[PDB]
């Protein structure tokens, strides 16, 4: 008889974009930067009696801090910044994006061994074994409290996914060192196995946009076909840089815009650089036993009022100071 609210948080797309500074103007800015999203995520923590944060990927790529370490290397004593940075938010799991390849395998794997949570990938083969090379999924227990304020196990499985067009993007780097399968064939694979494992829920991770055209294999956009497979709860997306639930999306086959739902299954695609956060509400109740899902919900939550042309998100001072020596360093870079 046990009633259970959740929310499912996400960030994607961050490119490195740790600082509300666009560093070749040299000037702050309210427009992106990790340090006001994560005034969104303390503000939707509190708000949420459950919650679990995660990220969807293209996050050590693309900015100016970026670059710097890129060029600078992990072999100081130092982890990456950004993960400085994530480290201190309470992430949950984070999902591997087609960035985090054009360095190479090696460093990828140097930049993951600094985060202080878990990554997931399930459709990268490693090409000398045959299977996965990162971890396809895991199922993370999870202590919620009901309405009633009574304490439950939740056992949230996250699943992620990438483009399976990093083979091109990524060539030298990864042709005969990996292949890629396909996304929706991936999450048919292993989305059964999961829930015989015993998931409550499942949360697909997918660096990967949206498209109702004609399914066709190897979809560089796999969404809406990943909300056709049974067993998904959640579709924490990203990679092409839009805001979903959005009137952007008006057209797409079985999208209700309103509730942020994809064929019944909620869905969020938050921005671009940090400048929105994801937010994934969830009703459950046990009622027969099992955990059903009985509502479900998605919004994009933007760091940036454009209509009242004001912000709807501090810069976090905890988290620049973090960032401060990065941040000096990264001026450096860019004006030598
Ligand atoms: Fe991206
Ligand atoms: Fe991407
Ligand atoms: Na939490
Ligand atoms: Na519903």
């Amino acid at each position: 008889a046990a009633t259970v609210d959740l929310r499912v948080l996400e960030t994607t797309d961050l490119h490195s974009n740790m600082m509300d500074f666009d560093y070749y103007k040299d000037k702050p800015t309210e427009k992106f930067g990790l340090v006001r999203t994560a005034s969104l995520i303390i503000a939707a923590r509190q708000q949420a009696t459950n919650s679990v944060l995660v990220d969807n990927g293209d996050v050590i790529q693309g900015s100016p801090l970026g670059d710097y370490i890129a060029a600078k290397g992990l072999n100081d004593g130092e982890i990456h910044p950004v993960y400085k940075a994530m480290n201190t938010l309470d992430y949950a799991v984070g999902n591997i994006g087609n960035h985090e390849f054009n360095y190479g395998l090696d460093y990828l794997k140097k930049s993951l061994a600094g985060a202080k949570f878990p990554y997931v990938n399930a459709n990268v083969i490693d090409v000398k074994t045959g299977k996965p090379l990162f971890q396809p999924y895991l199922i993370i227990d999870t202590p919620v409290k009901d309405r009633d304020g009574k304490s439950h196990n939740l056992r949230i499985g996250y699943i992620g996914f990438v483009p399976p067009q990093v083979m091109i993007w990524d060539k030298a780097n990864l042709s005969g060192k990996v292949t890629v399968n396909d996304i929706t064939e991936t999450a048919k694979k292993w989305v059964p196995e999961m829930r015989e494992q015993g998931a409550d829920l499942v949360v697909a991770i997918p660096h990967s946009g949206l498209s109702s055209d004609p399914y066709k294999t190897m979809a560089e956009n796999s969404v809406y076909y990943l909300s056709q497979v049974p067993g998904i709860d959640a579709i924490m997306f990203g990679h092409a840089h839009g805001v979903f639930p959005s009137k952007d999306f008006a057209a797409i086959k079985g999208a209700d815009i309103t509730q942020g739902t994809l064929n019944g299954i909620p869905a969020v695609m938050p921005g671009q650089w940090g400048d929105h956060l994801g937010v994934v509400d969830f009703v459950l109740n046990n009622d027969q036993g099992k955990w059903q899902v009985i509502d479900a919900k998605a919004e994009a939550r933007p760091i940036y009022d454009k209509t009242a042309q004001k912000s709807l998100a501090a810069e976090n001072a905890k988290l620049v100071e973090v960032l401060a020596v990065d941040h000096q360093s990264t001026r450096d870079f860019v004006s030598q």
